[PDB]
């Protein structure tokens, strides 16, 4: 029994009007790693200018070659109010990400969330996210 | 390297843990002070500020309570805290079992169960966080755990 | 029950380089005096499948490293070899050079993946260390 979840569609700004994230340590030049960006990425239930807010991906990531994610998917959804969904993965805008675990109404969850890169603005980015969850709640 | 892949079952309610009655002393100030914050939060943006914490965890309230854990790790503020920690038991019959935790807020709300080590290898579950004491250089959080371990 | 395969990973060994010309890690905070905690190391681990010069590289650790008292761990354990290109291990525990990990979830091939990954010192060198990394895990079938 796999949790019927709705792609939902994140929010990734790193400048402009708009910014949800900031970055608050820098990369070594020696290294090439070390900047950590601390990140409120709004979560919309759809596409378009009607799309409501539903979730919100409340962590960081930090860059050691690649970006290491790890956020709480809090759910500001009517029904789902507080149940959130851990998530610890590599990458933003494409490849996987782990589901490790959740609370409230997905509590104990497993899963994998994908994303793939849906529209490129002028200070963000929309990524789109399918989770594949399993909640032992029953 | 090696890597075996064996087929198995999952036994998800193998052994079921539940700890109750146990404190968390959230001390941001005071002698006593067991966390510090590393970054402050972007002015402009209102977020970024990363606090590491080593949280001490009390099997009770007063007096006759004792040490038996620390919650090591760190909470960033995005809007809320977004903790992740190994709580590191210290007594004697779970010395060095682990427990992974990640979730959001510190004084109330849930916290997950991600992990664990030692005795709770594969430890998958829910913390129940609920404001017990306010103090003047913190306050005391207690935590109700709520998991399984599979066996295999 | 749940069907599935146990994944056993053995004789990996990591390369924790905090000095060097082949540092693979580097301080962004420094320990808070009064307290006794705060420093944060962000770590690109590599891992290879021996020791020698004919080791190849098989996988990275990338993340990061706090330190509370001991050394909190969170990190993704991604491959690189062609057959798990892509596929990672979601890594939180404590201690780097000795100790217990936990594994907290997975992508692409380790979807799902829970288990521990137990750690062992190997060659302590001037610039850094190697440590050899025996995973216990599980991943649920599809």
């Amino acid at each position: 029994n796999q949790i019927n979840f709705t792609k939902l569609y994140l929010h990734h700004t790193p400048a402009g009007p708009e910014q949800n994230q900031s970055a608050v340590t820098s990369n070594d030049k020696k290294i090439g790693l070390g900047c950590i960006v601390v990140n409120n990425w709004s979560v919309y239930d759809g596409i378009g200018s009607d799309a409501k807010l539903v979730a919100y991906a409340k962590g960081l990531h930090v860059f050691a070659g690649a970006w290491h994610n790890s956020f709480s998917l809090v759910f500001e959804d009517e029904r789902l109010k507080g149940s959130t969904l851990q998530v610890m993965g590599l990458i933003v805008e494409e490849g996987d990400w782990a589901i490790v675990g959740g609370t409230g109404q997905f509590a104990m969850a497993t899963g994998v969330i994908l994303k793939k890169m849906q529209e490129q603005k002028q200070y963000g980015n929309i990524i789109e996210l399918t989770i594949h969850g399993f909640c032992p709640l029953l």
